[PDB]
């Protein structure tokens, strides 16, 4: 879906920007500094859901560039990994999320959180 | 969700390079020039239609900013129309894509990009 490879890197960093606001603005409901209501974080865990699937296929064949590190493309496998990992968090997050429980969603977070957190180390630029 | 209103704007820039990628990358699909595949659309269009709801809520109250023009903030019930105007199209490109007949594309495509034109025409900075 891209003209030249630079779109791919505008269209990915922006990706990551978004999923990442849906997963951080639940912070302060996670450490019960904001209140807890069931449908409001079943119903952003659905946005985080589809933004989430959204990235990697602008960091797939050809897409070399950017600010990233290139084992992104020179490991690709790796890579893919690392996301199977992240994607498959996110689903047990939506399970929290619409089982409607504060345990479970906290225990979900941390999950997705130490995903998120180990493709960074491998693959964004030091 | 936004600690300060320049994060405001870096979402909704993100919010509108991303939902403009997968309204765009359908062009070539409803000119005729690549193939009709209409599981294909109806999942692009589910795509869409969550990230069409994203940029306004940070356009909203107290988001001054950025380049956009100040209407959007000095004009909000104006701003609010164009965009109502935008999501009840979203909701026709819907139809016509879960319908997988090529003619409503076509027609809902063009109802939704006059609909993008329009705000931009006059809230965009020239
Ligand atoms: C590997 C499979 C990733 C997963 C899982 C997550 N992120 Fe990531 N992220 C990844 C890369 C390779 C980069 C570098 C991109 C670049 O701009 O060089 C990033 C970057 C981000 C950013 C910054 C984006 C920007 O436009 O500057 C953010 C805000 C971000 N990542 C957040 C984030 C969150 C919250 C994640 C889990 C919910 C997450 N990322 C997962 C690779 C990967
Ligand atoms: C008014 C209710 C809008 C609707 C409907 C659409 N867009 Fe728009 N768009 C709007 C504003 C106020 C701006 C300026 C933002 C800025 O960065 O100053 C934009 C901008 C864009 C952009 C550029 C974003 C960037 O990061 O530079 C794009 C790619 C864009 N708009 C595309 C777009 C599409 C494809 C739309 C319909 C599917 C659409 N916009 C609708 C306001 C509004």
């Amino acid at each position: 879906q891209f003209a030249k490879p630079e779109d791919a890197v505008k269209y990915r960093q922006s990706a990551l920007t978004l999923m990442a606001s849906h997963f951080g603005r639940m912070t302060p409901v996670v450490k019960g500094q904001a209140p807890y209501d069931a449908a409001q974080i079943k119903a952003n865990v659905e946005v985080l859901k589809t933004l989430s699937a959204l990235p990697w296929a602008a960091f797939g064949p050809g897409t070399e560039g950017g600010d990233a590190r290139p084992e992104i493309w020179s490991d690709a496998a790796s890579f893919k990994q690392k996301q199977q990992a992240f994607q498959d968090n996110i689903v047990k997050l939506s399970a929290a999320a619409d089982a409607g429980d504060l345990d479970k969603l906290r225990a979900a977070f941390g999950d997705v959180g130490a995903s998120c957190k180990a493709c960074h180390d491998a693959y964004a630029k030091k």
